[PDB]
């Protein structure tokens, strides 16, 4: 198998609080935070290593928050390679509402990015040797200019390496710009905005992925769907996986927990039909934990054998 | 085709309501109702109507809330057979909150039955013909004793009357309790509880769908599962359907939707892979509509062309 | 004292449930209602009960739900003079959820009136001796012109009957608009729309009263402020009036049990002082009580001798 | 005039964030965050800052997040004094909701304290001149023992330093533990929780009060009322203060102004009445402001004159 890496520009120092009850106008008075990595590369670095694999992950990492963010990839065991920046990595709150067991998420933009700080990410994603595959997945942090993400995609694929996309908005349709990714993996919402219609008719999920494709834009185009699993398509193929009919406890980590799965599946050269389900095991067995845990090597595998008969 | 009836023990008067902002503690504000039928019988029988059939609605109704009650499935043009009853039809209330759009659902119990009533809602039953459907959905309402339901669904199978049942808690395991119900349409919560166990692994739903079926206790179980479509299972057969990937509006109506065209399909005496397509477009089709608005013909047409491809 | 009576023209059957969570689009299974009285001058003849004194409730009550609610008020030992109405007595919901300890409340408009109806009701009115005290309070139903009600009002103090109004928007307007009421109970929303502008300065609420009493449109006004307790204003004095530093529980039905307590002291002949005193007592006692609970005498009377140092 | 100091054991560094709706499960998508200065005896400072004054605010700094906690504050001349903490400055979370208008605000510990760091805060303190007045509000933040806040009060008062007290729990009886404080704040709740009973009775308050007078562990206590205004009580006076009739636009920094315009007062040597009134016009003017603006001076000024005219 080739190395793996991520690559967030985006990332976060994530606090997960819990306080009784939720309501307006009042202190909401909140437990003493549990700090866990936050962004997209970086969480699918942690599936990939849930998973058994290993996956390396580049990111930008600023102030003390920043060093708790490496700190805690150094006790999952999660090879990090790290730029630092001048501003300080940023926090998401996740809230735990004790007496309804319903969860909420509030996402802020990630810290800045200089061109100085951008230009060492890209220097770090050059130094991956030609064959590996290289997972961009996040939002687009402010100071970084759209088309510079898109000239650090060309330079990649001009030195052999193998890029995966997740991402949404401006951001995705310049990672899709000059084309040739690999695999791309938006949802339903991502996938709306990207071809730039809506997607009310049966067969308007198929037909979009197939354009893109047709296109070559991406190689291969797995559109997630939540609970009714994903769409995969290929240049041959179209194949609809639907995961086992087994209640969702929390989807936070759903997407990154697929992403990793097919990456790991690609680095293997497996067939579509093959990545897809493994990308469903992962991202379903995501959903039977509470909170923000990822999927289990475990419940992946068991998923992932009930997919396959 | 054979005639269809439905039977509905707890039908309700439902008034839907907007107002603009919910927060507890202060008056909220809300517009004067629009009534429409409730109770899951009736609604089977109104999805019925949609899909171009004809059902006839059976159930309680008592004072001017039961009176409004019929006067609205008369303009509606369903048939229907009423008992009139001592204790007046219930409301539910539907609650539009226009900031966010969402909709807030309370259910109540219906109208209590004496003994008296029942044995009047068991002859209008057992004057159906033989061969002919009568589909009993939605919750039991006080005064009636489970071992009462079980004796009206024998009453009614002895005589060749084939029963569909669409209920939960201690009224379905009752209903189902005399064996060879033609159809019963669990839902996941549902089906858990009828077998008494948690369903946390992949193929549990199945196994236990067929444990009902293997049983005598239903010659046709679907288990339907939300967003993931249905699981039908026979004595020889077991299929799943996923819907197409279409957002939803609004999923209030969906069970009755899917049940009513499950209904006519039983009644043509389909296969049972026709049977559950075509349950799940009207089922699927019902969350198009923003509402309670039930199946409209053309999108469940729509959706079992895509589903029959 | 002088008999007191009090005029409904929307009286409601009110619903008290309960829930375990809340939450939108799924069904909230809710408890069997608990009935109980509803409407405005309904709701002050009770408070008046719980105070010692006796009021006449003067409703229209239409169908099953009309004759529950006279029967309520029947087992309260609150008297009544009721006018059949063919449109059914409407229902309020009132939802406790269990895991928040929060209330909610869904108010809509009473049921609808002819004009043979408010006839019956106006002639109720008119027997009305000399002297007597009338409250009319509440909402108005549809089907009644607005002048129609100032003309009732008229009728009314034109053979000595002492009139005393709570209500809100074009209804309250309509109420003054003649003029010689002996007491109005606008809450701070409800002066500020009567006098038509914003009362944003610190003496804008004094000022808006006394513009009501130099008018003439009323002989007093008793301003309510919900925990600030409540301004009263004659043609001699203002007065404010803060309730003690107790915790409110739940703050319905403090309106209707302060003007209930300012009616008693109406007919005693009180001093201003006295009655708005007792009014916040009264209003104040109400917030002790969970849910939809008035008043109680002991409550009232232990504020109330707070009040009066 | 003598100088004011504010003491903040547990600071922060405030987001505020702006998202469309507030619901669970998914993720809300918030505005790049506003950074404000927050923590009791920071907000103390900035209140009296507004109101003509000056006080100097010291606290622990820690990170990139402290960094910037210090320089708001030099952005807005408030004077302050800083001991470098090895722990990084934590975050609270204000989120405005769009559709609803509504606040939530997520309230978490501040940073970890060390022993060496709480000595470092001690030092500053004993740096202050005798007969000036040192703010103590807040949080007691982890790291700190309760007997550390109670030696600090102690040595503090020893040299002639007026200290006034606004805390809570725990922290709040330990900081009133040695008595001769010269002036309390405790809300209805933190009184309730000092003396140890529930306060449902309506003289209770005030003689909760007059027990921590009487006692000898504060010269004054003011028992802030929210909407009710205050009741400040002296070794030789009781009164109460409520504010005018004006509706509060948001309660976030109403207490923090209160205390900033009584310490004020306390500087002056005010009398009880004047600094109540004051304390008052502060804390409700700083209602009037949306978010977690405090009070302005001509707010102030305004509901003040009004108070004592
Ligand atoms: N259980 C609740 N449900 C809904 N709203 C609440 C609830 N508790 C408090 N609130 C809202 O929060 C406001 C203040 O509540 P609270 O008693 O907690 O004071 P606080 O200012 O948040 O905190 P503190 O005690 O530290 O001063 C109330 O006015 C009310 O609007
Ligand atoms: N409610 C669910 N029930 C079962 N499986 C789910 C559910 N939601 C997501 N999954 C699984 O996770 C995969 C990815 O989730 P989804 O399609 O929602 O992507 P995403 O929106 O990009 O995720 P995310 O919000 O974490 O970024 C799905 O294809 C499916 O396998
Ligand atoms: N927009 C809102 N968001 C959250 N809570 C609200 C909102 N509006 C009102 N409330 C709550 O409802 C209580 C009262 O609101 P409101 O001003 O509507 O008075 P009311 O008693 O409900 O009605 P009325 O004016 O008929 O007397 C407030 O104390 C507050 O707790
Ligand atoms: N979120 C959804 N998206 C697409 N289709 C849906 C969705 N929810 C329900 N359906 C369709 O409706 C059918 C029945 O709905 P479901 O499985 O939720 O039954 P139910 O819980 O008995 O419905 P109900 O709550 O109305 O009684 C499904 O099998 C599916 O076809
Ligand atoms: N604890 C909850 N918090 C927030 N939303 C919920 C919660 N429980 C259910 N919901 C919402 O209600 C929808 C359906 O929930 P549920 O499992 O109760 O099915 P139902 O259609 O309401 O009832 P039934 O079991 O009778 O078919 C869910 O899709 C979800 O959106
Ligand atoms: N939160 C509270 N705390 C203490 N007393 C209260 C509170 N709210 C109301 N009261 C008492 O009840 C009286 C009347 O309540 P309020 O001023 O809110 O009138 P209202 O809005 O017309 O009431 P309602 O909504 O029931 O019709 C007040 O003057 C006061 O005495
Ligand atoms: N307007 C809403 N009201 C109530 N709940 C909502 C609303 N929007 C989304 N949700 C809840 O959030 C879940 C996902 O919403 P959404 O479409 O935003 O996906 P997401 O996972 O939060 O974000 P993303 O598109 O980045 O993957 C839904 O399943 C639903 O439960
Ligand atoms: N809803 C309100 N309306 C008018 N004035 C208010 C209101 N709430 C607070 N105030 C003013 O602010 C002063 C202090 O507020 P409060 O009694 O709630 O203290 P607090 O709970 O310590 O404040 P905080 O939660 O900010 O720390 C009050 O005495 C009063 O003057
Ligand atoms: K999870
Ligand atoms: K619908
Ligand atoms: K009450
Ligand atoms: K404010
Ligand atoms: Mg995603
Ligand atoms: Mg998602
Ligand atoms: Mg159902
Ligand atoms: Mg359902
Ligand atoms: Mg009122
Ligand atoms: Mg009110
Ligand atoms: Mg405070
Ligand atoms: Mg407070």
């Amino acid at each position: 198998m080739v190395r793996i890496y991520t690559l967030t520009l985006a990332p976060s120092l994530d606090s997960a609080t819990i306080t009784p009850q939720i309501y307006p106008e009042g202190k909401l008075r909140c437990t003493a935070p549990v700090f866990e990595p936050g962004g997209g590369g970086i969480n699918v670095a942690r599936a990939i290593a849930h998973l058994g694999g290993s996956a390396t992950a580049i990111f930008p990492a600023g102030g003390a928050t920043g060093e708790h963010l490496v700190s805690l990839l150094a006790d999952e065991n999660v090879p990090v390679a790290t730029v630092e920046a001048k501003d300080w990595t940023r926090q998401n709150l996740h809230v735990h509402v004790e007496a309804s067991g319903e969860q909420y998420r509030f996402v802020m933009p990630g810290a800045a990015l200089n061109e100085d700080e951008f230009r060492q990410l890209e220097e770090q994603v050059l130094e991956i040797e030609s064959g590996a595959i290289l997972v961009i997945s996040g939002s687009l942090p402010p100071g970084v200019k759209l088309e510079k993400l898109t000239q650090l995609i060309s330079a990649a694929q001009k030195q052999g390496i193998r890029c995966i996309v997740d991402s949404s908005g401006e951001a995705l349709s310049a990672a899709l710009a000059i084309g040739n990714i690999e695999l791309v993996k938006p949802n339903q919402k991502e996938l709306s905005a990207l071809v730039n219609r809506e997607l009310t008719q049966p067969d308007d999920v198929r037909k979009a992925a197939q354009e893109i494709v047709n296109s070559g834009k991406a190689k291969r185009v797995v559109v997630s769907l939540g609970p009714q699993g994903a769409l995969g398509v290929d240049s041959e193929n179209c194949i609809q996986v639907v995961p086992p009919p087994v209640k969702s406890q929390s989807t936070v980590g759903a997407g990154d927990s697929m992403v990793g799965a097919m990456t790991l599946k690609l680095a293997e050269n497996a067939s579509l039909e093959e990545m897809v389900r493994f990308g469903v095991a992962a991202g379903s067995a995501a959903t039977l934990n509470q909170g923000t845990r990822l999927c289990s090597h475990d419940d992946t595998q068991k998923i992932y054998a009930y997919l396959s008969r």
